[PDB]
């Protein structure tokens, strides 16, 4: 049933699932729920689709894909997006970093919650959705890859014009997702500092100005723009 999906009906509607991938992702979220009667598992059940009711499909404007949740606590249901009661961990305190050397109506807030960033069309997808508690990456795998890859190229597919922010390997690998024909993408080194630069390549977070470039690109096919300096608490 449609219920159990958890994702909000503008995004069933947007991603036309099949009954076996409804099926698929009803079983998934049934073994997690299960999971969670032994293991402290984040972020929360119901926050788990989160990005999907912070705006419709049609409203976005940048991707931005994440790892796994934080696995202390903090995780909200949106990449890199901290609880307004837990601090501001390494990743995310980069990314502010980034955007106050670059972005001229941007100031660093005292917390990291990015709902505001979410409404205006910016879609923070963690790559791998559930994550145990203390043991990072313990949820990569077949589990999640199956239907974050789904949601990518649904967006790739249906939409236009829209940006891919990739950092770091495990996001840059879901590079052959996009047609680039139809976007943009750009890919850097992971925003965690001292982060691993490629083995192949690529390029310095630091610098890489993918938040003006994103809106560059935005405002050359006549889209609006993201507002990075809007952040509420």
């Amino acid at each position: 049933d449609d219920r159990d999906l958890l994702l909000a009906p503008k995004w069933i509607s947007f991603l036309s699932l099949s009954s076996f991938l409804k099926q698929k992702l009803l079983s998934l979220l049934r073994q997690i729920r299960e999971l969670r009667l032994t293991t402290t598992v984040y972020p929360p059940q119901d926050k788990l689709m989160w990005w999907s009711h912070c705006c419709d499909p049609e409203d976005i404007k940048v991707v931005i894909l994440g790892q796994d949740p934080y696995h202390k606590g903090q995780a909200t249901g949106l990449a890199f997006s901290v609880d307004p009661q837990c601090q501001v961990p390494p990743s995310l305190r980069s990314i502010f970093r980034e955007l106050e050397a670059s972005v001229p109506n941007f100031s660093t807030p005292s917390h990291g919650c990015l709902d505001s960033w979410a409404r205006q069309g910016v879609l923070l997808l963690n790559t791998v959705l559930t994550v145990e508690k203390g043991r990072a990456g313990s949820h990569e795998g077949l589990g999640w890859d199956w239907f974050t890859s789904f949601i990518i190229s649904s967006i790739s597919s249906k939409l236009e014009h829209c940006v891919f922010l990739l950092w770091g390997r495990k996001a840059i690998d879901r590079t052959p997702l996009i047609n680039a024909q139809k976007h943009l993408v750009l890919t850097a080194q992971h925003p965690s500092p001292l982060a691993s630069l490629g083995g192949s390549r690529w390029p310095r977070f630091q610098g890489c100005n993918h938040f003006n470039l994103a809106n560059d690109y935005l405002t050359r096919h006549r889209r609006e723009t993201v507002d990075w300096g809007l952040l509420e608490q």
